[PDB]
DNA sequence: CACGCGAGCATGGGTGGGCAAGCTGGCTCT
DNA sequence: AGAGCCAGCTTGCCCACCCATGCTCGCGTG
């Protein structure tokens, strides 16, 4: 019944968790990538036990607070309408994956949510993970789409059969000066958190 | 013994300060 | 000689205070 995914955490049975190696820098104590706009921001998928053949990962946003979690993240109205596009990411779509030949992007027919899907790949031989290049496609503070409200990325690892696996999250931040951003934010909860 | 009146209250809204956040400007760098 | 920084700027927006205005309340009236 809901329309609102989960965001809980779910390490699994497949001890399922999320690694981040300025274009891109990643906040531990905020568990938080503040990226700029369409630029590469890799995510590194470890997992103790390996899953499945046919595991699937995908990659949905949410707004982070109560007020806005029931509203559909998309792409504000000027970016959708630039001629950035891939050949595969409809336009309205926020979060993209690079690199990847299998990649496909889903409208869910009753929640209207995007979602970025590519199949699970396990580590090369002697790697501990395995990384996606995701990209987001606006800012933040995007006027008519984020609209400065925070979003979290859901990461859900799914078997073919559509069983949760494993899920977990992180919140992002895109704008013009990652590292500015992450240091504001980081010293502000320092100070008055 | 129902009503009239002046005092004060409640409650949405305005205002000014400060903040947030893309962007610009100069140096430096290669 | 194009490009990268870092500082500072710009500008919508937030926040706290105060105001605005229908209504309540106790007094006194008729
Ligand atoms: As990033
Ligand atoms: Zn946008």
């Amino acid at each position: 019944s809901s329309s609102v995914p989960s965001q809980k955490t779910y390490q699994g049975s497949y001890g399922f968790r999320l690694g981040f190696l300025v274009t891109c820098t990643y906040s531990p104590a905020l568990n938080k990538t503040f990226c700029q706009l369409a630029k590469t921001c890799p995510v590194q998928l470890w997992v103790d036990s390996t899953p499945p053949p046919g595991t699937r990962v995908r990659a949905m946003a949410i707004y982070k607070q109560s007020q806005h979690m029931t509203e559909v993240v998309r792409r504000c109205p000027h970016h959708e309408r630039c001629s950035d596009s891939d050949g595969l990411a409809p336009p309205q779509h926020l979060i993209r994956v690079e690199g990847n030949l299998r990649v496909e992007y889903l409208d869910d027919r009753n929640t209207f949510r995007h979602s970025v899907v590519v199949p699970y790949e396990p580590p090369e031989v002697g790697s501990d993970c395995t990384t996606i290049h995701y990209n987001y496609m606006c800012n933040s503070s995007c006027m008519g789409g984020m609209n400065r409200r925070p979003i979290l990325t859901i990461i859900t690892l799914e078997d073919s059969s559509g069983n949760l696996l494993g899920r977990n999250s992180f919140e992002v931040r895109v704008c013009a000066c990652p590292g500015r951003d992450r240091r504001t934010e980081e010293e502000n909860l320092r100070k008055k958190g």
